[PDB]
């Protein structure tokens, strides 16, 4: 799998599969913004982490 | 009694809104969109064309 | 285990998507389309006439 | 072009060049048609060291 030079690149696997909960479940509970265009979809959200990810990528 | 947001969600139903956050999660976990320190915390952002029975109701 | 988008790609056979990927490829590597920025990251787009055979299925 | 392959050498644009063609399989971005032909768009944060370089 591709591994970007964004936030994810200081994260352990326990730490990104937390993120991926977070994103999954405010995508369920109607938080972000999910738009089409041409393309396709995007959807975008923003939020603060627990605080052990949030001292390491803030 | 979750938010109901009216962006794209406002036209799917339960089954297609769950195949979407499934997309959203694993694209995450694969290395798929952006995720940037924003002004107090974390946004991410993906783009993607949903499979065909969810594009045809997008699209 | 890889996501099947309702794009053109849903259209195509193994072999004609094999082809598509090569031809992108390609045009990246002689400066054809655009590699721009932002979204956060960078954005690649290339436009072109792919062969007749697979023109007939996309059009 | 003179986009941000201009200043990439030739380790990095081949990255990139892996990352598209590998996304344009794994079904990620976007495969579009026109009267014109196709286009394809793809979007994504490429490893830290050419993300350091185009951010
Ligand atoms: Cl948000
Ligand atoms: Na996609
Ligand atoms: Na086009």
């Amino acid at each position: 799998h591709h591994e970007p030079g964004d936030l994810r690149h200081d994260l352990n696997q326990q730490e990104r599969a937390t993120l991926s909960s977070n994103v999954q479940r405010f995508f369920m509970i109607g938080h972000g913004s999910l738009t089409a265009d041409a393309g396709g979809l995007t959807y975008t959200v923003s939020w603060v982490p627990t605080k052990q990810i949030q001292r390491k990528v803030a």
